[PDB]
């Protein structure tokens, strides 16, 4: 029925589970599907935030997805774009009239969307005393103070920065707050009913943390050094990414659900980056590929199993949604862990992939 | 049937009601089909030129097309390069003698038809005074005494003045006015009902003007500072612009009225310009996109949601052409407006293609 | 027999065909009934919505009966409070989650029944071009993103759009339309013959209309700004509007055909509202009285001849429907004209009740 | 378009207009469709009872279509049968106790759509004086008081008694009137614009009549010896007619109108009659031909050109809808006429079909 070599199954366990009998990890969990019909799924070993005991793993367990939260933004932009309300050649200081300077006023919002506007990483939040950088103006006027890194369309350099600016944006033109307004378009839109920005209290002790880290910003109800949770901050569940996933692979549908037009969906994963420009990633050279409107077309092809045009994002954390249009395929999965590790993260997806049959 | 989310026609009226009442401009209008049939129009708002009363914007409202008259242009050229007149690889010069110099000599049909000539946007007529500009000779001769901003195929610089020039062409080797020839063979043979290069006056006052300059061109009757209209100087209507548009989706043909082979069709939707060549606009640049033999390939595909192949032309007053061959679409459309601002020229754009569904 | 005086038949027809010649409104129609049996009824004057020849107004002639429309919405509410799928307790958030919110949270069906939650006279839409209020989920969402006039239980404000959200909640609840639920457990349940939602174009060319804008929406099969018909949009005829109000006065039934239950029909006609509240209509002050479950008991009792109990529905048009339960007597009416006059709405209930005998 | 000879259409209206030139009847009219989509539709001639100056025939004049009004009971059977309250093996005299008597104990609902039942072709009225034709129960003991002519299922006898009874029957099951029921839920739930059991006053000027016969039953509220319109009585429209068909061929649908299911519609046009039987109309024997649950099935192949499949009804005046689904193709007409001729009831079909093309 989903035509998949179910022996790729048993090795996929293995591995994970390899890693977390030998302290790599803690647990892991993951989620895959052929057609839009979940066939395997498995959530392995337990967590802790280093003080209540262990519990197990699940596969409704909520985590923190980090970056992939950016894809809800993206997605967010999108639905302003076919509204009329935004287009992604506005230059930034329209809406922003602190980005009416020398620089920063050559920044569109097409330039946030895919990390070309020469922003670097991250504010230094050490420069940042006498700063309340959770307030909407005191940050903008901050960001403006600091030199960019590169001009316009010069290189892709991933960036938090550029989509905190985009969560501004949306709550600019939309009149509501960035929260408010993903919660009701996308995460109430699309039926995902285990996301929050702000997970209840019913619900933090079954929430999988790994640190003490991790449980002090559980506990926070605000993002201590930005203005929104528009580049990272949402807590949701393999089942609900799965769905964000399978959203974009069937070009804006949801079953009866529609977020986005088909042809909004198709630009969004179409490669919008200038051939040549250099990839930079944390300060470090990354190899080029293509890059969509705040979506990753990259891993795909090459030397890797995923067909060209599988489209992916990551989040450190870590996680992940990975889903293949020629083969309608969908992965997606949890892998905390401290720090990126290959083995982890990304080498799974090999095992995955050599399973599909035709 | 028309597989169209209509929720955004919603959306769209709603959009250029809203600049309507912000007093951002006076009224608006579009046309859209799929597989050549239409299933939604709408006009919105009135017009007045200043002195007179306010009249209500309609479907079939006559309005100046201004450089979209360019994408008729280029049929006729095309037209006689079909009956074996005219040949794009023809230099210039051999048509017009006066070309035959330094830089000029270097100038063929092709590059006028593709705003690759190497000619400025405009030529100043400050240092013409004296000179009759609507005699084809003194006006071929002062643009001839006048230096190329380029060299040949060194860029993409939109020229008005390049296609007033294939008009002289056009006239030269047909022995018609080059207004004749259009209304002939294009006009009249597209079963255009309400387009026209001088609007009898019987219709001139359901003729939409927003300012009284034009009210005066409108009472013209030859255009003050060129030998022809064919870089501007059309009026016309949404369906007689949706017809010309779904023409070339056609591939040459609207029914039982053929303009075009389409073997010409497919070569005018190629793309004609060889690749790295800078892109300038009005003396700034451009983003870089195909561009056909006088017709447009871009904005198509990158972030916008116009599929790639999606040909289109433009027009400053403004209007505009826009048709999706992959989706069987077509969009045309008046937003009567003093000076260019996207929001009301482009941006409706993404509007409309978000509505596309599945056929 | 009936027990009224007949010289008050000829004040009152005289009082209509006064107007009449005054042009004060083209054409007026009643008919009145004690112990159930009509004795009797007239149609005076012609109509023309502009452009057809006049037309006369007959006993049998089909108009619109405005907001009298919500007398039906209020006995299928009821109806479904009998069946135990609705209690008027529940807060509306319980069936539109989309209420789930400040303010829109705290609304109740009791308060929309009884014009007590707080919503203004009417819906702003001047946020609403580029959303198609027809679309019931768009409809719902626009609605809530618009402000709140006024706390529950704050003041009387007769709401359109209280009643909209009705017929919503009616549907969400039935699993059919609005429409088709009192078209079947209503309209045809009561025995109704000349009363629609949508007239059939057999019946449409003699429907009574004295505007442009009335022969405009006779030809829509949609409301042009509600997802329902459930405030507005009937149209019916003298008989029809006369059994309605019989089917109250009689506690439910209508000889052998029964709609509710009696108990039911006397909580709907008992005073709703709590004491002391404003009452407001259309943003002016108005004298207050009792108010049942979306039954008028004003004006009734004071200086009024109709006796202390008498019900009431009045409806833009205009329209009107009284019942006198003390007397056995019931008087419906259509005086169709552009604006409100009391003399043509109002006073005709002081001669006929002045004719009332032992 | 239509792939339809024009030739024909030629032919067609020479043909009618020489008919009514020579004096064979006053006036023609047709509709034709492929697809669902009109193609041709003419008028021809001029009507009067003998009385007024003539008026034009119009193809939105109205006329009575006599026993064609038998498929609009049929379509009131069949769709009560969908809801369960009726089952056309029932026998009769379950639902009319005066029925359970030697003989009529064994007529079955089935036994009345298909004219198996044993009836003779009509009532004499001549011995039915002094008693009331238009009382229900008078009439039902008035016929139950003759005798049948054969048992049930000897022979196909049409009959008008037959459908009378049904139309009895929907009246006793529903609680309406016939013609309620026929009216509110087949044609205005149609979309018809130009069909009455009573046709307006407004509009009975505008209605064909050719004799002064038809001006009597045109002004009279009442069927003059029938307690009901059911086996013929209805006033209709060329379009109307052509909506009626065009429902049948597909299979219950007109566009987002729904009047029955596929499924019913299918055995509607299933050849209902035993085998071998013999046939009979007017004491005259006739060939013999299938015949659904009140559709005609003959005329439709053999020497003719309608497909085999080709379903039909005629009606006393003359008028006849046929459709062949093998073509998608839709024949309406009106010819009234003084008396049956096939020259204009029957022969234009072979015009008409000799046109059809690829």
């Amino acid at each position: 029925n989903p035509a998949f070599d179910m022996k790729q199954i048993n090795a996929l366990n293995g591995h994970y589970q390899t890693m977390i009998d030998n302290g790599d990890l803690q647990c892991a969990s993951y989620m895959m599907s052929r057609g839009g019909e979940v066939f395997a799924a498995e959530s392995l070993g337990e967590f802790t935030g280093g003080q209540k005991e262990k519990q197990t793993f699940q596969l409704d367990t909520i985590r923190e997805i980090g970056s992939l939260t950016k894809v809800f933004t993206a997605v967010a932009v999108m639905q302003l774009v076919e509204k009329g309300l935004l287009d992604l050649k506005m230059p930034v200081k329209l809406i922003l009239p602190a980005f009416d300077k020398p620089g920063f006023g050559e920044i569109k919002i097409l330039h946030l969307l895919t990390h070309t506007a020469g922003l670097s990483f991250e504010l230094d939040i050490q420069k940042a005393e006498g700063i309340d950088l959770t307030n909407e103006e005191e940050w903008i006027n901050y960001l403006v103070s600091t030199p960019l890194e590169y001009g316009v369309d010069e290189a892709w350099n991933y960036s938090r920065t550029g989509f905190v600016i985009l969560g501004i944006i949306i709550s600019k033109v939309t009149g509501v707050s960035y929260e408010q307004y993903v919660t009701k378009h996308i995460i109430e839109a699309l039926g995902l009913e285990r996301t929050y920005f702000y997970v209840p209290d019913t619900l933090k002790e079954e929430v999988c943390v790994i640190s003490e880290h991790e449980c002090v910003q559980l506990e926070k109800s605000h993002h201590p050094y930005f203005p929104n949770k528009a580049t990272s901050g949402l807590y949701s569940s393999l089942r609900d990414i799965w769905k964000l996933a399978e959203m974009f692979r069937n070009k804006g549908r949801l079953k009866d659900k529609k977020l986005l037009g088909r042809k909004t969906v198709e630009a969004m994963l179409r490669n919008q980056i200038k051939p040549g420009l250099p990839f930079y990633f944390f300060g470090a050279p990354r190899e080029e590929g293509g890059f969509g409107l705040g979506i990753n077309l990259w891993p795909a092809g090459d030397h890797y199993f995923m067909t060209e045009g599988t489209f992916s994002h990551l989040g450190m954390g870590w996680c992940g949604m990975f889903s293949d249009p020629a083969e309608d395929f969908t992965y997606v999965f949890f892998t905390p862990i401290s720090e990126f590790h290959p083995h982890a993260v990304l080498t799974p997806l090999n095992i995955v992939w050599a399973g599909i049959e035709l």
